[PDB]
């Protein structure tokens, strides 16, 4: 499924996925209604006001979601 088209629940499947190790944090993406276009878009300051203050927690998802738009990106 092209990330453009993804819904909340996609980027949910998506998270817990490439981010199995930080579900802790999986909620909010639900709360704060990241679909696939928001994920495309959000930046590591959007996490930080999220709630991910944790800098190593909050660079390893970021990292998954540069890795997801790079895949896009290549497409």
């Amino acid at each position: 499924k092209a990330v453009y088209l993804w819904t909340v629940s996609d980027v949910l499947k998506w998270y817990r996925r490439h981010c199995g190790e930080y579900t802790q944090y999986e909620q909010l993406f639900a709360q704060h209604d990241i679909t696939g276009r928001a994920l495309l878009r959000i930046t590591d300051s959007s996490l930080q006001r999220m709630g991910v203050t944790d800098n190593r927690d909050r660079e390893a998802i970021w990292r998954e979601i540069v890795k997801q738009r790079l895949k896009t990106d290549i497409m």
